[PDB]
């Protein structure tokens, strides 16, 4: 896994919500996570995971003590809050009262989510959305739910940084190579990568790099997403 001073060191100016003991807890919950593979393939899986969890969740400014990269998981939920994140729909029919806006360390969103999110994790976060923002077990869980799920035709993230996910010829045509870039298409490309400004995905490489470079391992290859087309 990682030490508790280890997490104290990537997380030094976090909200005290994400206790070090919360992340143990929800990572036993999938338990090949930053266990599979060689020690630089755990290691880099763990900063890719913090990387994105960071540029979801960051408190940063430039002059920050410790940099623009040390001030991830400040945030629980979503600020904006006032549209519903509501899709109709007849398997995860959204609960009267409730809304479905980001919750947690990747931004959980929509009812066609927390729905799938929740009966995979034996939680009814469909009708209690909150427990997301309530609870840190629950906030980490969501969080890896998503990390360690494939949604076809997407591999999991976990399985592009780990070798268990070998690209199609189309995937490759695409320019769809596994490595840190492939992870942020599958989280968020159609807005982040291919012709998408490529703000936020340099952001998410900044984090990954600074966390690469703490845990001692290097970054890997294909960390651009802007050669590289969303899956479709």
């Amino acid at each position: 896994m990682v030490s508790r001073s280890m997490f104290d060191q990537l997380f030094k100016h976090r909200n005290s919500f994400y206790t070090y003991d919360a992340f143990i807890a929800a990572a036993k919950s999938f338990p090949s996570f930053g266990t599979t593979g060689d020690t630089d393939v755990r290691k880099r899986e763990i900063a890719a995971f913090f990387a994105h969890v960071s540029h979801e969740t960051t408190g940063g400014w430039p002059t920050a003590p410790d940099g623009p990269y040390a001030w991830g998981l400040v945030y629980i939920e979503e600020i904006n809050q006032s549209n519903d994140y509501c899709d109709p729909s007849t398997q995860y029919p959204c609960a009267p009262g409730k809304q479905y806006y980001g919750r947690g360390p990747l931004q959980l969103s929509w009812n066609y989510n927390y729905g799938p999110c929740g009966d995979a994790l034996g939680l009814d976060l469909l009708n209690n959305p909150d427990l997301v923002a309530q609870d840190p077990v629950i906030a980490f869980k969501t969080a890896l739910w998503f990390w360690m799920t494939p949604q076809s035709p997407k591999p999991s993230c976990h399985d592009v940084m780990t070798g268990n996910w070998t690209p199609s010829s189309a995937d490759l045509a695409a320019g769809r190579v596994p490595g840190f870039g492939v992870t942020t298409n599958i989280i968020n490309g159609g807005l982040e990568c291919g012709k998408g400004n490529p703000a936020q995905a340099e952001n998410r490489v900044g984090f990954y790099k600074r966390f690469c470079n703490q845990l001692g391992v290097s970054p890997g290859s294909n960390l651009d997403c802007a050669n590289m087309r969303p899956f479709g």
